[PDB]
């Protein structure tokens, strides 16, 4: 478990479009969307409500694809 996953800094309300304040990096498991792809998912927006400590998957992002 080296590899961390963009994990939800903030409760992030269904349909925002994400900002870098909302996205922290964690190892965590199950692995979600990789942390190295931070930069990316900013202004993408959320399908779901997303708690504070969530890690964030391919299928709650509207438009993600990697």
């Amino acid at each position: 478990a080296n590899q961390a996953s963009v994990v939800a800094n903030q409760l992030i309300p269904i349909s925002t479009h994400l900002t870098l304040v909302m996205m922290r990096s964690e190892v965590v498991t199950p692995v979600g969307i990789p942390a190295e792809d931070i930069p990316r998912l900013v202004s993408m927006q959320v399908n779901r409500a997303v708690p504070l400590g969530t890690t964030l998957m391919p299928d709650m992002v509207k438009g993600y694809a990697a």
